[PDB]
């Protein structure tokens, strides 16, 4: 029957021992000066409730049922300063306090591993209006576009997130998220006009007066108005974007 | 005096042993291939510094002083895709990448357990303008209202949070958070007018001209103006909301 | 050669034992009713993969390579209600559900320890328009200013973050982030006018008519217009901020 020594009252040990681990069936306390640690492991293999340190991702992880080796404690924000460099490259789960006082800097998103992989940046100097920041998604696309994206808003802060490859990167958490006037004096009596870029909504002024909603229809980047206007007429148009 | 065997130089063990736990008073290292794990426990009972895995909430938790069994590592974001379904039900601490390309989908917030319980959603397809999303709070109320709430903004992302039952759910973290023109030609000489919904602020135009702030007062969904206006007068009103 | 007892088949122990720790080289399972725990430690000294509980910060921490003793699981949000008090003081990593129904309350940011140190607040009652909240940064400055900051927006929620001492505190995560009309009838024929505060952009109306972009230039808090206007002229100016 019994296969191995048993110690009714347990026992004591006054030096570091060497085990091939075990199954605990009771309570694991500590005394002062006691230390603890995790296996420095790197594999993709594991089983739920199993836990490790990682000496590459410098991140205390735990194997979850759906997925496996997530960061322990869920999602989290690694707040570090970034010393201004023309180009910088950013690591998942880290958030960067950017300075653009020097001038315009760039940052390159990492290659996404898992969905959720989440990076964060913050205009902590409020310099982005004066000296913008651009965001290189690398091979993988951002909001569908492989093309980079620029940031122009003093004081802004954004969390980027991998959504899968079609839409690629997107913004999840964040903080901090165009007055056209075409005017001229009709050389002739004219029934239509074309604005330099399509406006969403527009206000029209004919001489002094504010023209009525009925007097025109607006479509794309052109404005018809019945009745057609006479020559010598100062018309103001306020393209809204 | 002594009650149990003592091992001056500690010892060695080349197989998995079986303990009723203990109190460590020194350093707990590991060698390569070493593994670690947590008790698969489910109770509400525990004591600070005590820690576990949970085989229901699939979440590495730790008993804190104020509260008890929180998720270890504080609050975190479980980023998963959601395959479009007319109805879906959402789990705390998880964040969902929603698609509404198919059409309009719905999601039901879980029953809140603790205050803080925090869910997150994201229009990762930018389809919410074209095909909105609605948010069922279930029995418990949202911002005071038991009534559901709809979302209409292309590209949006929101973190919901339980605040307690009076106000119920609210939005904490998030990203991405109405041109009325009444016009007519006064049949008669008229001293007042009623707008179809109360405007907050309004611009008034009488014939061509932009009427002065003194000429009217505005209240609720009606506009008085002294002096009272004459008949045959084209007046434009720009309800702002 | 051998220095300490070895137990080929490992062994068993039916009571809590007392160790000076060890190096595990195998697998550390558990049985039902098994418990676990961390050393209640307080020092700044430690080595990566080492982990502890803290009986002051009531926070399960782990020593990371760059930095040392971070909270395990990265950044996280400690959601608690705050019972309205004229003054309250706030702890890092905690997020407060504020009520200002009573009246105007204040909150004092803690002294920042590490960069990243991140506090969060939320107008969960939507009372901030009616009864504002103010934010004392203490000695350390907020966005450069040592001067406090007030909050006026019903429904808002903000994450504060320590960036370093020059800019001090800033806002990273968050949710929820001025109609001047000067009018008069020119006593005389006047070529310039001064607005009570500099406007960014402005709309000008002369009698009824909306004046053209060419007719004036705007600078600081003054408006020139060529040609200079005649006396008896009702002019409206819409300061935009």
């Amino acid at each position: 029957k019994p296969t191995q020594p048993l110690f009714p009252l347990g026992l004591e040990t006054s030096e570091s021992s060497n085990i091939k681990g075990f199954n605990n069936s009771g309570t694991i306390e500590h005394s002062p000066g006691a230390v603890m640690t995790f296996p420095e492991d790197t594999e993709v293999t594991g089983l739920p409730s199993s836990v490790r340190y990682n000496p590459d991702s410098d991140e205390f992880e735990g194997y979850y049922e759906n997925g496996g080796w997530l960061s322990l404690g869920g999602g989290g924000i690694r707040w570090e300063t970034l010393p201004h460099a023309p180009s910088s490259n950013l690591l998942e789960g880290r958030g960067y306090l950017i300075n653009n006082t020097t001038g315009t800097s760039t940052v390159v998103l990492p290659s996404p591993t898992r969905i959720g992989d989440s990076v964060t940046i913050c205009d902590a100097y409020g310099k982005f209006a004066t000296y913008p920041l651009t965001v290189s998604p690398s091979g993988n696309n951002l909001y569908g576009s492989t093309e980079d994206m620029a940031i122009t808003t003093d004081n802004v802060s954004a969390t980027f997130t991998w959504s899968g490859p079609e839409q690629g990167w997107v913004i999840t958490s964040g903080v901090g998220l165009s007055r056209e006037i075409f005017t001229q004096i009709l050389a002739s009596e004219t029934s239509a006009v074309t604005l330099n870029t399509p406006p969403t909504i527009v206000d029209v002024y004919a001489d002094g007066k504010r023209l009525a909603e009925s007097k025109y229809s607006l479509d794309g980047n052109v404005i018809t108005f019945s009745p057609s206007l006479p020559a010598s007429t100062e018309l103001q148009v306020i393209e809204y974007t």
